[PDB]
């Protein structure tokens, strides 16, 4: 069961860098910061331990994580570790998304934060990596706009993404607390990104919000994430616009955004032949792996090995990679296909 799924080549399209941290790394960072007196280690260890990861509590957890991880050398470390972890379960293509941070007291700009991410990619040595333009993994980057930001700070992220297209930035995400901010703040920056040929993925429908869901669909992003609280008119529009959905099974169940895997919309989308991609979202926060997500889907839908492999391969055309990378991915999958029957 889990062994063949672990061996399947897989494509990860929705993984937030600071949601993908090893527990042992987070606790080590906390210990060091406590020895310096920045935090009380026992309280921090407690929140990492006890936060029930309901939707409200998840964003409190991210505020704590960011207190532990926002410095250049830590960004470099966790970038390398996340790439290693995905490569070890035979992710062959990763779009890693992260919110560039500004931290004036340590001389960190959004640009230097992203330069520390690039340094993390350059530091990968346990696997072979392709990110510009023994397992091998292709990595491309999405820069996240957090819904707490302003239009002008969102525009700084978009401008930075355009400047970093040579080191594998391919797109922009809108994410962060779905209870905060207005679509009208971010639509103008996302439109600038889209008009400059960046690919766009939007977190959409994480909470009930009918006007915002319709407005995000009308923008015609290249992908959306989650789609938990769509109504029928939203599904009809989504299916007509053919926007792929990044499906986050464990996340949606843990946050109580979806009552159970057996009603999760990924099954309706699968049966309607609508593009979907199984994703981890935050494999550290939610204690999962991409192989575990596939295992949940495979059990729930009763997929054969051939159907599972076909679903995994279908994610290629939803990537934001250059066409040459997609051609390489088609070669990788077609070459592995006979082993998954
Ligand atoms: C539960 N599902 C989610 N919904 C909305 N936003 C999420 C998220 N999971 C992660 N993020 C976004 O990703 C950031 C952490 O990684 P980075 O600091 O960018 O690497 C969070 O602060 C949040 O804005």
């Amino acid at each position: 069961h889990m062994e063949w799924i672990q061996s399947l080549p897989k494509i990860e399209l929705h993984a937030h860098l600071n949601g993908s941290i090893r527990d042992s790394t987070l606790l080590e960072l906390a210990r060091v910061l406590g020895e310096k007196g920045v935090i009380v280690f026992a309280d921090v260890e407690h929140v990492i331990q006890k936060n029930d990861r309901s939707l409200v509590e998840v964003f409190k957890l991210f505020d704590l994580i960011h207190k532990l991880t926002t410095d250049h050398k830590t960004v470099t470390r966790i970038t390398r570790e996340v790439v290693e972890d995905f490569a070890l379960e035979n992710v062959v293509y990763l779009e890693l998304r992260t919110t560039p941070k500004r931290s004036d007291s340590i001389g960190m700009s959004k640009r230097s934060y992203m330069e520390a991410v690039i340094q993390g990619l350059r530091s990968v040595s346990e696997v072979d990596i392709d990110f510009v333009t023994r397992k091998k993994i292709y990595v491309r980057l999405l820069l996240s706009i957090d819904r707490r930001e302003t239009t002008e700070s969102a525009m700084e992220t978009v401008k930075l993404a355009l400047e970093m297209r040579d080191v594998g930035v391919v797109g922009i995400d809108l994410s962060g607390n779905p209870l905060v901010g207005e679509w009208s703040t971010f639509l103008p920056a996302l439109q600038y990104a889209k008009d400059n040929d960046l690919h766009i993925t939007l977190h959409c429908g994480e909470v009930p919000n009918p006007k915002e869901i319709q407005a995000m669909l009308d923008f015609k992003p290249h992908r959306i994430g989650h789609a938990c609280f769509f109504k029928d008119e939203d599904w009809t529009k989504l299916k007509s616009f053919r926007i792929p959905v990044e499906i986050c099974l464990t996340s949606n169940i843990v946050t109580k955004s979806i009552s159970s895997i057996d009603i999760h919309h990924f099954a309706d989308l699968y049966n309607a032949k609508h593009p979907l991609i199984l994703c981890t979202n935050d494999f550290g926060v939610f204690s999962t792996s991409l192989s575990n997500e596939y295992a949940l889907a495979v059990r729930s839908l009763g997929l054969s090995k051939s159907e599972t492999f076909a679903l995994a391969r279908a994610a290629i055309d939803a990537t934001f990679a250059e066409d040459e990378v997609k051609q390489q991915l088609r070669f990788i999958f077609d070459s592995a296909s006979p082993e998954h029957v």
